[PDB]
């Protein structure tokens, strides 16, 4: 271990950590934009704390949220040829993202 | 024999090679179904014939094409919550095609 | 060397003419079972005559005809246990052996 | 330890797939080649499994199969994935039965 | 090596292989019990096809279905005493499997 | 001394998990197992807690809970975090009771 051996280490170290904390920020505001769309356009009996007493992790709270707000804004035929499916109870991932993306222009565009 | 059962799982092994060319085959389709997409949506100078005298490679032209109309149906807003970037330039792949899903989705409902 | 050397050698030479004739008797029964098997169960467009004239070799006559019947007779939920895939378009040796024997099997009951 | 955790994973294949395959000979064949009294009889229990799926073949996987597909009629030695073959077949017999 | 060394190693090598066919046997009956419980006190949608379907590990999938009977049978005071907290996010091995002798506890009492 | 210090506090719990445990089993359980009594009869205080966790289990945690989380019907050998799992489910039951 050399010279240069030791600072490539240090800077993927330090690199590394950096990458940990951004990921970290980038899960604080998702969690942000999950809380404010349920506060704004979704019942109250789908808040994060009855959700919790029901006794759901708060992924699933997460994606829940996603969904109804999906439902509740992006049409139907926007769904079944985004998702290639009406049904959103197993389309949680990157596209249950294009949808929420979806949703989250929806209402832009309502307002 | 042992022999006729291990003669038997390379043919079996074969009829997946063959299933992998059925899928070729499907992506083949993709590939023409891209070609309409961009030929009845992008201009006359994003065709395949000039693209190819300016020497691009196939896979560089459909992701041209896919990109173009990204930034033509879908509106920056999705395109940014979608990709978690504004960019598309280095977005060419999975999230690609849920771009270009979503952009087929636009068109639909536009028309 | 001794006459023993030659007590094996002569004795090997005539067994392996032996097997060589029975190979060829082999053949030619298979032939004349692939014969058969088309002019019976199979339509007169897949005639050696004008698979011929098409221009296909002997042996891709008797895989294509071994084929067609694995087709027309095995139901795919033996294709699928077999070969796994229903289909078997560029698939063709042990397991079409074992497909044409299920065949003939099939053709049994079913007379 | 990776490659001792890999061996448990097969370990736990083939539990499941004997799983299976007495969930399912318990329910067709009889209680007399149940693994308790095979054991008592004196049979390994790869002995029993297989001595399991030959009986399975000889219920559900027809003759001219066995002496087609298997090129054998009799069961007694043709094991191997030819066995699998053959159980595979009666997999699908029981599924159209 | 003398006899006693031979007797000795042979011994512990068909103890080994007993003692691996003895794992196998509780193995195969742990899955048994899994999709008896699954099948029995679980919903449709928490079956093995469609998990794997999903892109879930088996040891995945049986951990998944045993929080869910704890958390179905398993009141969540008993879930906060047994597995000293309330969320079951984590919680899964041998505390859970506690927990879901348990769950069978309280369908026997149930029934 | 601040090591001194924390073993105090450490003392200071678990003397207060003594004190509430027994409590609870003096009002729940019986007479026969007091402190005072369980001494003359020669236990140390480590058994004495030990033994009234098990009775408390044995009392509120019905045996086929017992066996569900001791893993074995008795808890005559369990103690552990199995044991203190089993008497935060005392805990529980009499919490619901």
């Amino acid at each position: 271990l050399s010279i240069n051996e030791r600072i490539t280490k240090e800077l993927a170290e330090v690199e590394e950590r950096e990458r940990i904390e951004k990921q970290l920020l980038l899960e604080a505001e998702r969690i942000n934009e999950i809380d404010t769309l349920a506060k704004a356009h979704l019942s109250n009996h789908f808040n994060k704390e009855v959700l919790l007493a029901k006794g759901y992790t708060l992924k699933d709270i997460m994606q829940a949220q996603r969904r109804e707000l999906v439902r509740k804004f992006v049409p139907i035929e926007q769904i079944k040829a985004i998702a290639k499916v009406s049904d959103i109870s197993h389309i949680d991932g990157e596209i249950l993202e294009q949808l929420v993306s979806l949703a989250k222009v929806n209402i832009k565009l309502r307002k």
